[PDB]
């Protein structure tokens, strides 16, 4: 009954990026990835190792009310080197629901942006999927990309990275229950390989 993936029976992710379109892009289109996910168990990470990184909206809070099996980690390794800057993620399931996306920026475990956004259901192959595709990066990240990546050594990237994370919550709107907390810690990728992750179940 454990994950394979990064989802629920009940929300699904299919596919989640964030990218960079160069304003060159108007004429000879090209995408960078800074990170992506597109979609034997999922290997496990106590919850309670990471309680320090993000509030006390907080972590301990979200998964005491559960249900556990929604709580997810995903480390990053970031492509930091490389206009528009987008976040696309995608959801399925098959109830119709109606989503509500809570994504908080926290800087040593403190709130410092929160992006909420709705996206409700639309039906396609039995299925619901929810397109939340091509929402602008928010300024501050963008200006966190531009800073961190004139940085002169790549252990100086992963030093500020260690105190950034993000923790994402999709909640239904209506019934106000959690279907998925994500929880994203980042590294810098070396400038040769590209964008990876690797997504853990969140146990307690
Ligand atoms: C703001 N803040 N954002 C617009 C937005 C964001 C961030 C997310 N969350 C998210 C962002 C990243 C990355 F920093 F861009 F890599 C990684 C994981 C999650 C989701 C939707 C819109």
């Amino acid at each position: 009954w454990q994950a394979r993936g990064l989802g629920t029976a009940r929300l699904q992710l299919v596919e989640f990026s964030a990218f960079v379109e160069p304003p060159d892009a108007v004429d000879s289109y090209q995408r960078h990835l800074f990170v992506h996910i597109s979609q034997p168990p999922l290997e496990s990470v106590d919850v309670r190792q990471i309680y320090d990184k993000f509030p006390e909206g907080g972590l301990r809070e979200l998964y005491d009310r559960g249900p556990p099996h929604a709580f997810f980690l995903v480390k990053f390794w970031a492509d930091l080197n490389w206009g528009f800057y987008g976040v696309s993620s995608q959801y399925e399931s098959l109830e119709h629901m109606t989503l509500t996306c809570s994504s908080k920026v926290c800087s040593f475990g403190k709130q410092v942006v929160e992006k909420v956004e709705t996206e409700r259901a639309q039906l396609e192959d039995g299925r619901f999927v929810y397109r939340l595709l091509r929402s602008p990066m928010c300024e501050y990240l963008v200006n966190f990309l531009h800073k961190l990546r004139q940085l002169p050594e790549r252990y100086m990237m992963n030093s500020v990275l260690e105190n950034f994370t993000i923790l994402q919550v999709v909640t239904n709107r209506d019934t106000q229950e959690l279907l998925l907390c994500t929880a994203y810690v980042f590294e810098v990728s070396t400038s040769e390989r590209g964008a990876q992750h690797h997504i853990y179940r969140l146990v307690r």
